């Protein structure tokens, strides 16, 4: 028992890990098979991040000013081209420590693990959500660019996150390993805000389920609603709507617990109402949204890697 | 910018991670240089955990009843002997992925990450604290007895916990790698209440520090107070009191932010008896007590390993 916001072992990542060194900026890249993926701004100096092309920036960079180093040798680099917002540097060797892997551009509400690193050096590992406004709630100084989020199926790393930017609201803003950023943010240091946060109704319901898995019961009530009730109270909160694919992917939740998915949501719906009146639920005081229920039948049963 | 529950790169423990069976019982050990650690209660039958004499039960044992397998492959044991709560299986064949690591016995208020662990599998990786009842909020299913809590410095794995237990209350015990329990817990399955679950007054102390690093100020106020005044209002919220090591280890944090210590203390005292009014601190609704000084420094600095 207990629940605790969990990441997925860094290892496979880890080893993926190089440094990327273009004129004198330094970030990080991930070497997967005989190519290294690395934010395209590690051509721009201080200067061009305003409004740099980045075309006509690339024109002035040849495969010898990108200096790739794994640990402490460094590889050679034999092409290099700009797919989106990311570099693909081809290099000579392939990552002997390259795990199976794939792609994928995850969906806001989805949660994935960061490694946060520095100088292609792992720091720490965290679980973050694609918020619905296509930002996340990281922990990303400077230098650590070039961070990946991923989420790992078995032997198989789902690489979707690279780290390019934080915004002036201290959230964070990236792409997906092809260079499309998520949401509307473009990599250039001007004037763009985040929408609304709003919470991901059904992850904290998944966490309702976990938090009865668990032993914590005391907002369980006697009441029940329907989908449409429970949206009316969704809106006022700032809640995202909950679809009949939301309660279906509840299901093997409802299923262990006894509790119908309904009931569930008229819990939800008193807790929004009235708070929690200074309880707890899984160690906190506020509903957590950043666990799907996947990540909650994860946990709760101990799929390994 | 931004502060996250952190836990440190896992891959330097994953390769140390192994599956351990004697008769039926499975679960992990941790392979390093030519030993393998695990519980003794490895050696218990369902039937035995109720009051087992370990010594007598071991005296039935061979090294050929330990099965040890180590991904897809087998070990060969050929040494066994038990160390308090440890059985230290030797081997024929030295880890090759052995990190430099050390063994160090924690002290209640510090934290650690956890690799949990399944069949010698790594399943995730969280940040723990061992609490002054010498207990951890953990996440651990059956078969997750053998995972290890650690931490990292630079190139050195220091562990500091072995799982062995769930309490009735859903908490958690365990052993240093010497074998010796943390706090008065047994390996025994028999009634043993947790003490009081007192909050670490220093850690939320460091954990103000970097709400107000990243942005978060709304609880500074215009007050200061004294250790033993502050202390007064600790002893009412059972926290622990607070010393001038305490004030000594926050210097930094102090210098980097320009808060005076005991300012930021009487920020916490007036926390403590006001309640936070609805708002929130780094995404939380309570005090948070799972940080150390050295987390919080090290987390907005950005050292790496
Ligand atoms: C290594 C390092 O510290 O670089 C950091 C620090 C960085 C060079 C930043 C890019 C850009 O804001 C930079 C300028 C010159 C932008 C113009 C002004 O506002 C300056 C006051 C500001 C200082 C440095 C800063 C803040 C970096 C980034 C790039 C982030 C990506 C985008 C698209 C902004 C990075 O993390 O690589
Ligand atoms: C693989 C597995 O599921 O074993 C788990 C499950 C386990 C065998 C447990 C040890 C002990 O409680 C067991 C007994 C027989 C204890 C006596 C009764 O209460 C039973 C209702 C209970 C059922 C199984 C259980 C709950 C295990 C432990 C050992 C934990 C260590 C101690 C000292 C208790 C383990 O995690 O290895």
């Amino acid at each position: 028992s207990g629940f605790r916001k969990m990441a997925f072992p860094s290892g496979k990542v880890e080893g993926c890990m190089v440094q990327v060194t273009c004129g004198t900026t330094t970030l990080n890249g991930l070497w997967l098979d005989d190519v290294v993926y690395c934010p395209r701004h590690v051509i721009c100096t201080s200067e061009d991040m305003l409004n740099p092309n980045y075309e006509d920036l690339l024109i002035r960079k040849s495969n010898h000013n990108f200096l790739v180093q794994a640990g402490n040798v460094q590889l050679r680099v034999i092409g290099h081209s700009m797919q989106n917002c990311v570099l693909k540097l081809k290099v000579d060797t392939a990552n002997p420590k390259t795990p199976k892997y794939k792609f994928v551009r995850i969906q806001p509400g989805q949660t994935f693990s960061v490694l946060a690193c520095y100088n292609g050096s792992p720091s720490g590992v965290y679980q973050c959500a694609m918020r619905p406004n296509f930002t996340i709630k990281g922990s990303f100084l400077n230098g650590s660019c070039g961070s990946v989020g991923f989420n790992i199926d078995y032997d198989c790393v789902s690489f979707c996150y690279m780290h390019h930017m934080e915004l002036p609201t201290g959230v964070h803003a990236g792409t997906d390993l092809e260079g499309n950023f998520y949401g509307p943010f473009v990599d250039r240091q001007t004037a763009q805000a985040a929408g609304t946060d709003t919470t991901i109704t059904v992850n904290v319901l998944a966490w309702l389920y976990a938090a009865v898995i668990n032993g914590d019961r005391w907002f369980l009530n006697r009441f029940t609603t329907t989908l449409n009730d429970f949206n009316l109270v969704a809106m006022k909160y700032n809640y995202e709507p909950l679809t009949q694919d939301h309660v279906d992917i509840l299901g093997p939740l409802s299923a262990q617990t006894g509790i119908a998915v309904l009931d569930m949501c008229a819990s939800l719906k008193e807790l929004l109402q009235n708070g929690m009146n200074g309880r707890t639920i899984l160690g906190s005081a506020l509903l957590e949204d950043e666990f799907t229920p996947f990540d909650v039948v994860r946990q709760c049963s101990g799929v390994t890697f």
